[PDB]
């Protein structure tokens, strides 16, 4: 049973961090999670029984260690480990360093699209080259992931794709739970649009809500999710949008949740609508696994989970129309949308179980 | 005529950074000299009108959070066509601004990188960034280039350029000398000077055993700093100076500006380091001035004398032979004299700051 250190720059449960809970727990005991920053996530990894240690970059290996503490600790940490797991790239820069001064194998799981549209060209030469150069392996969420490296010339002999896993337990709700909820929300009697991303302009919260102006005053969405600082700008251009739209009774944002299977429950639709590729998208395979029918972006690994008009829709990203006329559709196609729904479950439990995704990594790490 | 950036880890005038002031000073028009602290060495290279600018890790790319201190060198280096490392930090922080910036990079190299003198990551490190990263490897002497293959590095990356200094400045009147002999209150005295920081790798404590061994007329002058933390050792000299009684036949002086006088001031000046020698400033400064000087058997301090001719050279960490060289240079006026004085024509040759600058010049444009 390895000693893993796993790395992540980020205090917050984004995707990345979601994922990694559960690509960590199995090895709980002899394992610990490095952040380079507090947060909500430490808080989750202590409820899920995961070691977790927050590194600063306050002072107190070699005098060189001045230039950069933080990479000193997690080198001087590293020692005690049998493996390297970087799950973010800032992780990655910093695990490369510790692999190489401690002399311990690195892994790269990459939650990525390195493409320009995503990224700096800094930050896609620097991760290349230091996957490329320390890495044992690049572990990809999606098969549009490990493209992506590639093309911005990391090395293919040193990728596998493994998609993220989930509990499937979690995501069944009480109908009465349903009925309560949707109450609680004011939405019982409404065609209910879910949205489950942080707020962010690439996400495409935007799009959903210039859709609503083209159907019927019965369907109104939540958009749930937090924004994440610099990005404050975006909730003022929602809320100007909507004012401008005359939404306001049709829209409503919750901030960040904890309970997206019941609120999954008491949508309607999840909508995913990313104006940019989205690496895997979690939220849509969280709505399959809710028996939800799910609209989502052609783009990115979006097209390697849902299948348009056999689990799920598809629509072109930044198209509003094409958003619409997917709802409207759902409305009236009872029969066909459950369908759909009721499909996307059972094949999307089939890829997705986490206890087949363990399995495929437990393997794939045992295997060098 | 190339854009250089040179960086420098310190903001103290240690040696590599006055040894920077020369390599520098003739690019100053289109250079800039990069520091990752502030401190005297600023204001040096501020009087010789050198342009200077002092980088903080206050706050390319996101991941310049990580290190801001490296995204301000990385920006920065857009603007030149060189970089030009002189310590080891500055090594680091230059090799990436190299890859970002796709700027060649130039590592000089002023340290003895051995198990004695750094830690096996830090020896590590340096090798593996010089050889990955650095177009030259400039060592200030073949003990240090040695030193770098031993532990790594790339042979063939190499060329030894020794230290340079401008000659018109170690000469004094014997005026001059007298006053300040005067001022020291060593008149009548046979004053041995050392001229170096106060580690214990510098080896005062050695010296110090020896005047214990030495006629009584001979007394001391310690020239130089201590680093905070290194104030256990000043006062460990302190107590092996009481102990000795020598309370009376040793003075410090702190850190002065006016070395060549200083030496000038004195009958022998003593290099006494316990562990290898880089260079070794002190020991060509000491000859130019045309003095005698006695050096520490090891290092590059072994390229710059041969033990009879133009200084002697002597067991490091053994006293009574450095007090059998101080006796000597008490008998043998004549002779010592004349070793002094060969010693200033020889090294006058080899070290002027004007041959090492074409030395230098020459190693850059053949890029
Ligand atoms: O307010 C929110 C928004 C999202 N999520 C969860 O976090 C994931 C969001 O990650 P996704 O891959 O959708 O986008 P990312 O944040 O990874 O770019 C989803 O699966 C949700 O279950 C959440 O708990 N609260
Ligand atoms: O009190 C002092 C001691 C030294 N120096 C100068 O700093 C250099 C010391 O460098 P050296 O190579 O002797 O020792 P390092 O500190 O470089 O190891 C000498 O050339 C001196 O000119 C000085 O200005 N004041
Ligand atoms: O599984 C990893 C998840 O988070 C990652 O950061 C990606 O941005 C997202 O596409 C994916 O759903
Ligand atoms: O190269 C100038 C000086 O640089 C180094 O720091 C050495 O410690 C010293 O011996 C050398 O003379």
């Amino acid at each position: 049973h390895m000693k893993i250190l796993f790395l992540d720059q980020s205090g917050k449960p984004g995707g990345a961090e979601l994922c990694l809970i559960d690509i960590a727990k199995p090895y709980r005991d002899r394992a610990l999670v490095g952040l380079f920053a507090d947060g909500a996530f430490k808080t989750l990894l202590e409820q899920h029984h995961i070691p977790v240690e927050v590194f600063t970059n306050q002072p107190i290996f070699g005098s060189l260690g001045q230039l950069a503490p933080l990479v000193a600790k997690v080198v001087q940490t590293a020692h005690e480990y049998d493996l390297i797991y970087a799950n973010t790239q800032k992780a990655l820069v910093v695990g490369a360093i510790a692999s190489f001064i401690a002399r311990r194998p690195l892994v790269y799981h990459l939650h990525d699209i390195l493409s320009p549209e995503h990224f700096s060209q800094t930050n896609l030469r620097v991760a290349v080259n230091l996957a490329n150069r320390f890495a044992s392996l690049v572990i990809a969420n999606s098969q549009a992931s490990q493209t992506a490296f590639i093309q911005a010339g990391g090395r293919a002999e040193l990728t596998k794709v493994i998609y993220n896993g989930f509990d499937i337990n979690l995501y069944k709700t009480s109908p009465s739970d349903i009925s309560k909820l949707r109450q609680q929300l004011g939405v019982a009697n409404n065609f209910v649009v879910g949205h489950f991303s942080r707020l962010s302009p690439w996400k495409g919260q935007h799009i959903l809500i210039d859709a609503l102006a083209q159907c019927p005053p019965q369907v109104t969405a939540i958009l749930v999710g937090d924004a994440l600082f610099g990005e404050q700008d975006y909730v003022k251009e929602l809320h100007q949008q909507i004012t401008r739209l005359g939404l306001e009774n049709r829209v409503k944002f919750l901030g960040f949740r904890a309970d997206i299977p019941q609120l999954m429950a008491a949508c309607d639709l999840v909508a995913h609508t990313s104006t940019a590729p989205e690496p895997f998208g979690r939220v849509i395979v969280e709505a399959m696994l809710c028996g939800k029918p799910v609209v989502a972006a052609k783009a990115g690994g979006a097209m390697e989970l849902v299948e348009h008009g056999v689990n799920g829709f598809l629509t072109t990203p930044g198209e509003s129309q094409e958003l619409a006329n997917i709802i409207n559709t759902c409305i009236e196609d009872t029969q066909k949308t459950a369908t759909i729904a009721s499909n996307a479950q059972a094949i999307a439990s089939q890829r997705f179980d986490v206890v087949t995704i363990n399995q495929q990594i437990a393997e794939t790490l045992s295997s060098l």
